[PDB]
DNA sequence: CGGCGTACG
DNA sequence: CGTA
DNA sequence: GCCG
């Protein structure tokens, strides 16, 4: 088993389901502590019980894992022997977590904000409602939107809303096109958000390119919330339902066709997987990766990929599809 | 011990 | 600060 | 919390 994510395949379902969600449990509680190392030792050793290719049943099998110290493995033991790990329930039913959970959960909300409404004594989303002058318009529209918003995007759904982000992105430029990222494209069902990547096959044409998409969207009707030159667009989109209809996030990014490989890579994820994959290009290889390029700092060059697979060749991975990507 | 991803709004 |  |  090799200690970076992005050295070895992950599924979206595995073998080791109930051991890898209490792990993810404790690196959660971690992060809203702002205890980053915790939560990323966490986060990975969720993560090789995820790409294991059967049932942990016994401690011994834990050996040689890697990121299974002391701790890590003592949360397994008791789940193996009890069904149940003493310091993950009492981390599950205690208010600081449900509290963070419950804010950091909210549009626009993060663990610094959350953590200072927490210690003003804050609790409830109503609790928030009721102060509304403490709070953002991306904060107000998160609140308002949050029980749609806590309700799972189907893949059912996507298909639909590709098709009218795809109108309004041929209308603001001919030739664009629309490419399903995130969650999706690694084989989720179910999703937070839906998450495109949109670019056009000449160099160029698509700066520029992210207002006209979102204006036309507005002008449509479509568009509960956004922000508004950029090329990110966080919003809440208006998705039909049966006789009404529901908030659903949608994100946009919008990229030049010579950065389209990375910023690929880059927004499918998973985000454990980005982490680790930039990690290991950068202390492994001696190169810096993010979403536009991948950068050798002492040739002072950039890699032209053509595709993600190129992007694993250059930095001696084996190729895995975005399925195997589920870290 | 230091390090823990790297961007944009 | 928030977001991916 | 764990790796190197
Ligand atoms: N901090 C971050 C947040 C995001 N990302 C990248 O953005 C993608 C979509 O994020 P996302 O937030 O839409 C999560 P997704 O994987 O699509 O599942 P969900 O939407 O059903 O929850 C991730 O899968 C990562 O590639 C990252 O690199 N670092
Ligand atoms: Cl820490
Ligand atoms: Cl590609
Ligand atoms: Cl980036
Ligand atoms: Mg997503
Ligand atoms: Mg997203
Ligand atoms: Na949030
Ligand atoms: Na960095």
């Amino acid at each position: 088993m090799p200690a970076y994510a992005c050295q070895r395949p992950t599924p979206l379902t595995h073998h080791n389901t109930g051991l890898s969600e209490a792990l993810e449990i404790l690196a959660e509680a971690a992060g809203f502590e702002g205890s980053e190392g915790r939560l990323l030792t966490f986060c990975r050793a969720a993560s090789v019980l995820k790409a294991l290719p059967s049932p942990v049943t016994t401690l011994s099998q834990l050996q040689g894992l890697p990121h299974f110290g002391e701790h890590s493995s003592r949360v397994v033991q008791e789940l193996l022997e009890h069904g149940v790990c003493e310091e993950v329930e009492r981390v599950r039913r205690s208010e600081r977590y449900q509290t963070m959970k419950l804010f950091t959960q909210i549009f626009g909300v993060g663990v610094k904000t959350a953590d200072r409404w927490y210690r003003e004594g804050l609790r409830t989303l109503d609790d928030l409602r009721e102060q509304p002058q403490k709070l953002t318009q991306q904060q107000k529209a998160g609140l308002q939107h949050h029980q749609d918003l806590s309700t799972p995007v189907l893949r059912s759904d996507v298909d639909a809303l590709q098709q009218v982000v795809e109108e309004a992105v041929g209308q603001a430029l001919p030739g664009a096109t629309v490419t399903l990222t995130g969650g999706f494209r690694r084989g989720k069902l179910q999703g937070h958000d839906v998450d495109f990547l949109i670019t056009h096959p000449k160099e160029g044409q698509e700066a520029g390119l992210l207002p006209r998409v979102m204006c036309r969207l507005q002008d449509q009707g479509l568009i509960l919330y956004h922000q508004h030159a950029f090329e990110r667009s966080f919003c809440i989109f208006r998705l039909p339902q049966p006789g009404s209809w529901k908030a659903v996030r949608v994100d946009l990014v919008v990229a030049p066709v010579s950065q389209f490989p990375f910023a690929l890579l880059g927004w499918t994820g998973s985000k454990l997987f980005q982490r680790e994959l930039r990690r290991f290009s950068r202390k492994e290889k001696g190169l810096w990766l993010n979403s536009h390029g991948l950068f050798d700092p002492e040739q002072k060059t950039f890699f032209q990929a053509a595709s993600e697979e190129d992007i694993f060749r250059h930095l001696g991975l084996e190729y895995l599809p975005p399925e195997q990507r589920n870290a």
